[PDB]
C-alpha cells in the first residue's frame, strides 16, 4: 500500500500510479516573481451559510471532515471557474515540525501545514464521475501558519482523540468552514492534480495568499493521529505530504498584484 514512509513514499507512487510523472501534477512550488497578474481573473464566491457536515474520518493517511453534497448547499463559484462546485470535504496536510508541512510552498517558503477544500463540478452528477475530467475538481488551499490560534479550528482539535486510529469515524455536525478562512480571497490558480492516488489530472487548484494562524498546541493534536489501525503498532500521522512536482508547460496566474 501507498504511504508516507520511507519504503512507500511519494518516490515510490509511480510504480503503481504512473500519472506520478504526469504533465500536471500537484503540488507546485509558486514563484512569485514569475506568477502572471491576470485581470480577467474574478472573485471567488464562497457560499458556505448552508453547508452541513456529517462525519470526520481518520482514512489512514489524513483526517476529513465530510458535508452532505446531495445539493447545492455549500459551493464555491467564481474565480478561474465555470459552473458551481460542491463542497464535499476537507483535510489537511501537516509536518513533524513547524517549518514543514504544506504541500504548495510559495517562492520555497514551507508552511506548517495546508488545509484542503475539496469541491467537484456538478456538472458530472457525482464525485467519481467528476475525478475523470480535467475539470472535474476545484481545490481550496490554504496555508497554516503557527502563531495565534484559530478559535474556528478548535472544534476539529478537539475530537481528534476519538479517531485516533485508520478507519475511525464520528458524528461531526454544524461545523460551519467559514470560521476557517483567511480575512482576504486573493489567489493563485494553476491547472493540476491530486496529490495522492490516483494523483488524476482534474483539479484547478486555488490557492489563497494569506494564511491562517494556528497555534503550536493545535497544530501538535495534529500530530497525535495515528497512520495504523487499531490493535497495530504506533506510527504517528506526521509528514503526509507530496514533494515539488516540476511545473513543465502550466502557467501559474495570480489573482491581484
Ligand atoms: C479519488 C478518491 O478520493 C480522493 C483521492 C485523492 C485526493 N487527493 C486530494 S488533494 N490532496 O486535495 O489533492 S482530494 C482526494 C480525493
Ligand atoms: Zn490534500
Amino acid at each position: 500500500h501507498w504511504g508516507y514512509g520511507k519504503h512507500n513514499g511519494p518516490e515510490h507512487w509511480h510504480k503503481d500510479f504512473p500519472i506520478a510523472k504526469g504533465e500536471r501534477q500537484s503540488p507546485v512550488d509558486i514563484d512569485t516573481h514569475t506568477a502572471k497578474y491576470d485581470p480577467s481573473l474574478k472573485p471567488l464566491s464562497v457560499s458556505y451559510d448552508q453547508a452541513t457536515s456529517l462525519r470526520i474520518l481518520n482514512n489512514g493517511h489524513s483526517f476529513q471532515v465530510e458535508f452532505d453534497d446531495s445539493q447545492d448547499k455549500a459551493v464555491l463559484k467564481g474565480g478561474p471557474l465555470d459552473g458551481t462546485y460542491r463542497l464535499i470535504q476537507f483535510h489537511f496536510h501537516w509536518g513533524s515540525l513547524d517549518g514543514q508541512g504544506s504541500e504548495h510552498t510559495v517562492d520555497k517558503k514551507k508552511y506548517a501545514a495546508e488545509l484542503h477544500l475539496v469541491h467537484w463540478n456538478t456538472k458530472y452528477g457525482d464525485f467519481g464521475k467528476a475525478v475523470q475530467q480535467p475539470d472535474g475538481l476545484a481545490v481550496l488551499g490554504i496555508f497554516l501558519k503557527v502563531g495565534s490560534a484559530k478559535p474556528g479550528l478548535q472544534k476539529v482539535v478537539d475530537v481528534l482523540d476519538s479517531i485516533k486510529t485508520k478507519g475511525k469515524s464520528a458524528d461531526f455536525t454544524n461545523f460551519d468552514p467559514r470560521g476557517l478562512l483567511p480575512e482576504s480571497l486573493d489567489y493563485w490558480t494553476y491547472p493540476g492534480s491530486l496529490t495522492t492516488p490516483p494523483l488524476l489530472e482534474c483539479v484547478t487548484w486555488i490557492v489563497l495568499k494569506e494564511p491562517i494562524s494556528v497555534s503550536s498546541e493545535q497544530v501538535l493534536k495534529f500530530r497525535k493521529l495515528n497512520f495504523n489501525g487499531e490493535g497495530e503498532p504506533e506510527e504517528l500521522m506526521v509528514d503526509n505530504w507530496r514533494p515539488a512536482q516540476p511545473l513543465k508547460n502550466r502557467q501559474i496566474k495570480a489573482s491581484f498584484k
